[PDB]
């Protein structure tokens, strides 16, 4: 038979130190293609390992479409091949995007469908899984409205994280390594960090936050390591809840959620499981 291999390159949507992501085309239909940098291979390899132990499938994560190494005269390419989601990632939505109560609840119950099925084992099945680089660059809205979890080359199953999203017990190296359920409880927190900054974007009584990444205002572009343990660890800040969010019952609701998944202490914060029950009792 034949084997049609050729996929297209049309646009380049995403570039930086991982490498870049394409628009791609195959057999008429959209993909979208990850190029691994030399750098950032044993990225690929662990999402490639990870599928090929459980072929994950759900909704709210991005579909898995191929992996594919090929060989070249003095190198390795290496490509992901996923679904494509043409509105592109969550933090590129939100900066010009306002929300309303039902597209907020939408956007953010999805994002904790997806972390919930992640985490859960299932017997008979899937291992329990952990992100460990959750943040609104890796998670893409769709036309339906929800959205979809991508990038799993930092994945773990029962490169560092992105800084400004770690949780205070990665920044005083005093996780617990030996334990899984340290990893769901660092997602959690990153989930808390990705709920404020959709929140933001809720319209309520006429008033809006511009878009803005968690702690912009106590840490520089780029921050440090260390500029983030003092803020999150030392000082023990926590992103801003605006007074206009105390007139929204959803806001209320959403500021009280965020609180939850921000606790020093990582065995108080919610479960993704309690999250979306929480999240299916607002309005
Ligand atoms: C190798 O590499 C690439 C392959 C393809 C591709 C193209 N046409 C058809 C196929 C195909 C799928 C599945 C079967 C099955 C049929 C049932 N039988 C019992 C077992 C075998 C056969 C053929 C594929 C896999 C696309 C690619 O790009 C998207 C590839 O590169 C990443
Ligand atoms: C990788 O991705 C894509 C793949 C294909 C594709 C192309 N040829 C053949 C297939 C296929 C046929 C038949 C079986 C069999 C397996 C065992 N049993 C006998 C029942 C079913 C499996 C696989 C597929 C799935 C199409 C796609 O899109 C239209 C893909 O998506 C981009
Ligand atoms: C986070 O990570 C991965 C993401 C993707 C991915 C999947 N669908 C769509 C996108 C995308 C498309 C389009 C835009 C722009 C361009 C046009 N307009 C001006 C605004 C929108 C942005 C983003 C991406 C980047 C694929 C991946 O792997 C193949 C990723 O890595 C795991």
């Amino acid at each position: 038979r034949t084997v049609a291999r050729d996929i297209t390159l049309l646009e380049c949507v995403g570039k930086g130190r991982y490498g870049e992501v394409w628009r791609g085309s195959w057999q008429g239909e959209n993909v979208a293609v990850k190029i691994f940098s030399s750098r950032d291979e044993k990225s690929w390899f662990r999402e490639t390992e990870l599928y090929n132990t459980v072929m994950l499938r759900h909704e709210n994560i991005l579909g898995f479409i191929a992996s594919d190494m090929t060989s070249r005269h003095s190198s390795t390419q290496l490509w992901l091949i996923t679904h494509y989601h043409e509105m592109g990632s969550l933090y590129d939505y939100l900066q010009l995007t306002t929300l309303d109560t039902v597209s907020c609840l939408r956007i953010v119950l999805s994002i904790a469908s997806g972390l919930a099925h992640l985490h859960i084992e299932i017997f008979g099945g899937k291992p329990a899984i952990a992100h460990r680089d959750l943040k609104s660059k890796n998670i893409l809205v769709k036309k339906n409205g929800q959205c979809c979890i991508a990038d799993l080359g930092l994945a773990v199953m029962h490169r560092v994280g992105t800084k400004r999203y770690m949780a205070p017990e990665v920044l005083d190296e005093t996780i617990q390594v030996d334990c899984f359920d340290s990893y769901k409880r660092v997602d959690i927190w990153a989930f808390g960090l990705v709920l404020w900054e959709v929140a933001r974007r809720m319209v309520s009584n006429g008033i809006v936050e511009d878009y803005k990444p968690p702690f912009y205002d106590v840490v520089p572009n780029d921050p440090s390591f260390e500029d983030m343990r003092k803020v999150v660890c030392v000082d023990q800040q926590r992103p801003n809840i605006p007074n206009r969010w105390f007139s929204d019952p959803t806001l209320t609701s959403l500021a009280k959620l965020m609180k939850e998944c921000w606790y020093q202490n990582p065995s108080a914060r919610l479960t993704a499981l309690r999250i979306k029950k929480t999240l299916t009792k607002i309005d």
